[PDB]
């Protein structure tokens, strides 16, 4: 098992609501693939290193989680393919919070 930090950014567009799902169907996705979530954090609007889908903008959503090394991949592949996800990114903890 590894820990890994996900880097989430969402449609920029997206309303408190639908940010919130789709933070809980990503979370849920992230168990589904043997993830078990330590912690979760709504980052907010930050300004891209490059516009994704004409968007400059994209709202951040970041996860701390332990799960298999060997089901990441799947796990990032699904993500990337969500309509409001923009940009995946997992990368092994260096600081794990506590």
């Amino acid at each position: 098992m590894r820990r890994y930090e996900v880097n989430i950014v969402l449609n920029p567009n997206l309303d408190q609501s639908q940010l919130a799902l789709e933070k809980e169907i990503i979370q849920r996705a992230l168990e589904n693939y043997g993830a078990r979530v330590e912690k979760v954090a709504i980052l907010g609007l930050r300004r891209l290193a490059y516009p994704i889908a004409k968007d400059p903008q994209g709202y951040f959503l970041w996860y701390q989680v332990e799960m298999p090394e060997d089901r990441v991949n799947d796990l990032a592949r699904e993500l990337r393919i969500r309509d409001n996800v923009r940009r995946v990114m997992v990368v092994k903890s260096q600081e794990p919070f506590l």
